This record gives structure tokens, sequence and C-alpha cells, in this order.
């Protein structure tokens, strides 16, 4: 037992982190097969960052302008291209540590592990959630761009995030592995504001199911509600609306505890309208929203 | 910026996890060089677990009773011995993925990363602290015994923990890699209670410095306290006392933020006496004590 914010084992991703340098700018890249993926602003200097014309800047670069390094070992760049905000550098060596992998674009509310790297060296790993406003409350410093977030299913690594930016409020922004930003953010040296954040409702429900599994069930009530009425109230309490996918992935926890999704939604609606009244859930007095139903299933059943 | 519970990258440890089976019991082992380390209760049956005479049980086993598996590859056991609660199985193959490593015993208040594994397959990694009562607030299920905790210094892995047991309260217990339990716990199948736990004060102070570095400073005040008066109040609230060494290691964070240590201690004393008033610090409604000063420095610099 015990419930912890848990990250995936990072070895498979560690085996793929490299160091990409253009001129004096050094950030991190992802070496899969014979291709290295990294943020394109590696080709920028400071004066270019303020308003960059990445096409014009890339036409001026050649293969021999890119220094790719695994450790201190150079990988020769034999091709280069730009896909949205991601630079793809074809190298001369296929990574022998390439795992089975996919590129996926996650939805707001999903979690993933971030491998914080600097100069191609992994420094840390932590668990993160894509907020409803398409930011992440990560932990990044200078030189962390190109660090990736990922999940692992069986032995297959699904890469979903590449880091690019820190907003003035201290949250972070990035793209998928196809270079498309999450949210309305652009890779420019500008102070950009995110929309107002909200609470991830499906994750709070997953946490309440985790409570019921461990005996904590004072918050259950008689009532049920329709999905639409619940979403209407939830938006009034700065909670995200619940999608059909959300109801579907809550299915296993509903079957394990015997509590239907809409019944638990009525329980949470009562919690939002009346409060907690001093009482606690899993010790905590705050409702936790960065555990997905998958995370609860993973820690309350064991997976891989 | 930002602050998260961060674990060390686990790849070097993943390269060493194997599956150890004796009879019907299967748990995890650590394969370093030509030796596999695992919890000794792998040799016990449900009958033995109540009051196991481990040396009698071990002398009755042979090399061929132990099935060591690296993924889908059998490792032939050519020796076996016992160091306290840890069984050491000598195999015929040296692990090529063996990193530079050390066996260390950590003190209460220190943190480490846990690689939770089942049947030799790593499933998760998270950050833990050795509680003052020598438990850890981990996340372990059946078959997780043999999972290890560790830190990493440049490229050297310091193994400090091997998991053995879950207490009735849901906290966890284990040994160092020399087989000596942390705390008054025993590897037998009984309900075992821990001593009263206290809060790691120096860690709370480091985490308040982390909160100041990341903008949160509603809890600060214009007051200052002496070390002894702060320790009086802290012990009143079941907090471990703050030593001069603790004050010194907070030095870098004090220099970075410009807040003296005793100034922050006045802030924390006000927090303990008054409460949070519904407010939060770094998204937490409770005072966090599982970040050492070094963890904060490493993350905020
Ligand atoms: C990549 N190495 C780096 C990582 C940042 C720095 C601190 N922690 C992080 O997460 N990324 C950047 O520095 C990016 C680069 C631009 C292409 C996006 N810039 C920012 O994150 C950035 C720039 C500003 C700014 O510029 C005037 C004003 C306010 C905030 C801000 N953030
Ligand atoms: C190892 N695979 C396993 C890991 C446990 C199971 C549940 N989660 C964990 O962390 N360890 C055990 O099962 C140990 C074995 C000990 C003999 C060394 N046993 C316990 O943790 C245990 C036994 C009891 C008990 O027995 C009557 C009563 C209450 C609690 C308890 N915990
Ligand atoms: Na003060």
């Amino acid at each position: 037992s015990g419930f912890r914010k848990m990250a995936f084992p990072s070895g498979k991703v560690e085996g793929c982190m490299v160091q990409v340098t253009c001129g004096t700018t050094t950030l991190n890249g992802l070496w899969l097969d014979d291709v290295v993926y990294c943020p394109r602003h590696v080709i920028c200097t400071s004066e270019d960052m303020l308003n960059p014309n990445y096409e014009d800047l890339l036409i001026r670069k050649s293969n021999h302008n890119f220094l790719v390094q695994a450790g201190n070992v150079q990988l020769r760049v034999i091709g280069h291209s730009m896909q949205n905000c991601v630079l793809k550098l074809k190298v001369d060596t296929a990574n022998p540590k390439t795992p089975k992998y996919k590129f996926v674009r996650i939805q707001p509310g999903q979690t993933f592990s971030v491998l914080a790297c600097y100069n191609g060296s992994p420094s840390g790993v932590y668990q993160c959630a894509m907020r409803p406003n398409f930011t992440i409350k990560g932990s990044f410093l200078n030189g962390s761009c190109g660090s990736v977030g990922f999940n692992i299913d069986y032995d297959c690594v699904s890469f979903c995030y590449m880091h690019h930016m820190e907003l003035p409020t201290g949250v972070h922004a990035g793209t998928d592995l196809e270079g498309n930003f999450y949210g309305p953010f652009v890779d420019r040296q500008t102070a950009q504001a995110a929309g107002t954040d909200t609470t991830i409702t499906v994750n709070v429900l997953a946490w309440l199911y985790a409570a019921v599994i461990n005996g904590d069930r004072w918050f259950l009530n008689r009532f049920t509600t329709t999905l639409n009425d619940f979403n209407l109230v939830a938006m009034k309490y700065n909670y995200e609306p619940l999608t059909q996918d959300h109801v579907d992935i809550l299915g296993p926890l509903s079957a394990q505890t015997g509590i239907a999704v809409l019944d638990m939604c009525a329980s949470l609606k009562e919690l939002l309208q009346n409060g907690m009244n001093g009482r606690t859930i899993l010790g905590s007095a705050l409702l936790e929203d960065e555990f997905t139903p998958f995370d609860v299933v993973r820690q309350c059943s064991g997976v891989t």
C-alpha cells in the first residue's frame, strides 16, 4: 500500500538523450534510430530570439554547423530539416539503445514523466500533468530545453512532451515530438500569459476512487447526477468538464469499487457545494488532481 | 524555476535488477559484479515465516534451489551465503551493466530514490526520506521485496536501502545492503509497530527556502528568534531540534534568498503556532519535510 507521485523508470529514455550545439547554444536532444530531435531555437542567437524567422535562419545553416554529442562522442550530422518547432538532424549512427517508441500528443489532464537533462546529461525524473491551460508545473532551469516527457506501456515508450519555455508565472511550455506547441504559445523570447488554470476533474475522481479502495468513504452519498448537469456545476467551481473518454477510463475503478461514475460525480459535486467540513481524504484536506485513473490502477494493482 | 519531488535517473539501477525464486517465493535481487543481493526471507515457506531460524533454513538449501533470472536468461548460482537479513548468491556471469557503486547506511532525514520492481522488472521510481523513526512512507505491493533505494554522486550509485516489510500503519521497513534493518524491525511475519515519528525540521526550513525562491513568501515576517527558543517551540510541536550543523548547511539558501536562518525559523515558529489559515505553500496545505537542503540547492540552481 501507500500512494505516491510515481514516475516511470527512465532508463530507456536515458539511453537516448544527447547534446545538440549550434554555435554557442547547447541544449538537449532525443536520439532515436538515426534521427536526433531537438528544439529549433538552438539555431538562434540572443538578438534573433526576440523575433525569429526560423526558415531564413535554417536556410543559412548547413549540416556541419550542428554538433551532436552522446557524452563526449560526436555523432556526425548528415541531414537536417524542420518540422514545426522541432529540428530533426539525421546522424550517421543508429542508436543501439533505441527502445520501441511512439510519438503521441496527450490531452490536458494526462500525466507523464519528465527527464530533466542538462548538456545531454539526465539530472532528474519527476511526474507531471498537462494542465487544462496547456502548461505544466514543472521544474526546469537554464539549459533544460529539449528535455522530454513520456509514458511507458509494456516496454514501449510514448514520447509526448519536449520542453521549450518558462512563462513569467513560473510554469512551463513545450511541444509534442512533431514540434506542435501545447497551447497558444510560440517559441519566441516574449513574456506570454497562459489562460486561467482549472482543476482536473477526472483526476480528482480517480483520487476519490483510490480513497474508497483504501476504506475512506465518508464522502459517498445517495445521489446521482447526469453528466451534463455535473459539468455545468463543475465549470462554476473552476473544474474541468468531463468527456466521454474520461467516463470510459474511470470504468475499471467504478467496477472495482461498485460505484458508478455519475454516482461518484454526485459525491464530488456535494463536496464542492458544501465543502469538506474539516474532514480529510487520504489524510489530505485538499483534493488531489495529478493522479489519472491509470496512475491509481497502476499503484493499486501493480503494472510491469 | 519550479519545485517538484525529483528522483535520480534510475537507468543504472535498472541495469542490475533480477528475479530470484526459491520454491514458490519470488522477489527481486540486485546484481552487482558476480553477486546477487536479495532479502533472505525468499528461502522461507509460510510455515517458516512466523519464527524463521534462518541459518538452519539456509544450510538446508543448495545452489540449485535458487533460480536467478535476468529477464529471460537464467543465471547459474555457484554460491550462497548470508549477511544479516541479506542473501548473497554468487553467479557465474558478471553483470556488464554494473556501475561504480557503494554500500552506504543513511541517517534519518536523508532522502533517496526508490526503484519499485516486481519479478525483476522495474515499475516505478519515486523519492523517499528516512523518517526519524526509521520507516519510509513508500509505495510497495506484494512481490516488491528486493527493491532498492539509492543516490547518485557524479556517476557512482550509493545503494542505501533494500525493502523488506510493510507495517500495519502502511509505512515500510527495510535494511541497508549489508542486511541491517533500519529501526527495531525484524524479518518475520508479524504485526510490528514503529516509534512515534517526528518532523525533520531542517528539511522543512529548506523547503520554505525553496518556496521563497519560487515566489511564495506570505509566511515571512519581520521577526527573529534565537536557536534555543526556536528549538523549545519545535520540540513542543514534535519537530526534531535544529543543530548548528543544520544551520550551517542551510547557509547557501540563506545567502541566495538573503533571509537569515533564524529569521526563517521565526517564520516557521509562527506557522506552527498559528497554522496555515487555509493558505498553501508550493501547492501544499501541510509543511513538507522530505526535501533536504542539498535537494533544494540541486533543484533551485
Ligand atoms: C531553454 N534552455 C530555456 C529553459 C527556460 C529558462 C529558465 N527555465 C526554463 O524553463 N528556454 C528559454 O530560455 C526560452 C527560449 C525561447 C524560445 C522560447 N525562453 C523563455 O522561457 C522565456 C523568455 C522570457 C521573456 O523574454 C523577454 C520574458 C518573460 C519570460 C520568459 N521566458
Ligand atoms: C515483499 N515481497 C513483501 C512486501 C510487502 C507486502 C505488502 N506490501 C509490502 O511492502 N514483504 C512482506 O510481505 C513481509 C515479509 C516479512 C517476513 C519479512 N511481511 C510484511 O510486510 C508484513 C507481515 C505482516 C503481518 O503478519 C501477521 C501483520 C501485519 C502487517 C504485516 N506486514
Ligand atoms: Na522572521
